[PDB]
């Protein structure tokens, strides 16, 4: 059956075997769940400090690269730049904070992002009740959850040298999931994807992002870059 030309659908290659991703669901530690509901459902002045908290966590993870090289010098051989990228996507209403820090293992995600108690949680909720500024959250050891000031859902994609790539996700409500992530390999580090609330889209705007970086995050110690999607004609 001679052919001289085939159509695209004919020479489309058969799919790669379907990947299985294992998913685990966990309850937040009880006081972390209470804090998340307080953060989500209360009006605060000064919500913009969420970005300072996430940049601080990236900066901590980057500092760990430098020090882990003292017990494991092979990290010196990585050609990856130590940096942070901020990536607003107006199409999808997401703000992503990307770093090339150490990343998290699966058990790091489960323990550090929601199942282990933090000793400051109860004191912080009392300080908030008593009218403290939400900015105080970092000093109480619970800064990550500031993401929920502006995001309705948070997805964390991460890769640590000692484990495979994982995705953590929570829309609050008391639980989170951790699953293996067989999609786009992101390389060592962490991506925090903020699915912004509808009234918090200012944090997609170039000027607003630059304003709050300059106000709150001037001593990162690593390059930070803002990716701005070109406005279409
Ligand atoms: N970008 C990132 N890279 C690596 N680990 C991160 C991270 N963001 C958060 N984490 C992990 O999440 C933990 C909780 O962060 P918090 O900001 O809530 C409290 P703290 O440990 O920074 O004082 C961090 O200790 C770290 O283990
Ligand atoms: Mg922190
Ligand atoms: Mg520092």
């Amino acid at each position: 059956v001679p052919r001289g030309s085939h159509m695209p659908e004919e020479t489309q290659t058969q799919d790669q075997p379907m990947e299985e991703e294992e998913v685990e669901t966990f309850a937040f530690q009880a006081e972390i769940a209470q804090l998340m509901s307080l953060i989500i459902n209360t009006f605060y002045s000064n919500k913009e400090i969420f970005l300072r908290e996430l940049i601080s966590n990236s900066s901590d993870a980057l500092d760990k690269i430098r020090y882990e090289s003292l017990t494991d010098p092979s990290k010196l051989d990585s050609g990856k730049e130590l940096h942070i990228n901020l990536i607003p996507n107006k199409q999808d209403r997401t703000l992503t904070i990307v770093d090339t820090g150490i990343g998290m293992t699966k058990a790091d995600l489960i323990n550090n992002l929601g199942t282990i108690a933090r000793s400051g949680t109860k004191a912080f909720m009392e300080a908030l009740q008593a009218g403290a500024d939400i900015s105080m959250i970092g000093q109480f050891g619970v800064g990550f959850y500031s993401a929920y000031l502006v995001a309705e859902k948070v997805t964390v994609i991460t890769k640590h040298n000692d484990d495979e790539q994982y995705a953590w996700e929570s829309s609050a409500g008391g639980s989170f999931t951790v699953r293996t992530d067989t999609g786009e390999p992101m390389g060592r580090g962490t991506k925090v994807i903020l699915h912004l609330k509808e009234d918090q889209t200012e944090y997609l705007e170039e000027r607003r992002i630059k304003e709050i970086v300059k106000k709150h995050s001037q001593f990162i110690g690593y390059p930070i870059t803002l990716f701005v999607e070109k406005e279409r004609d």
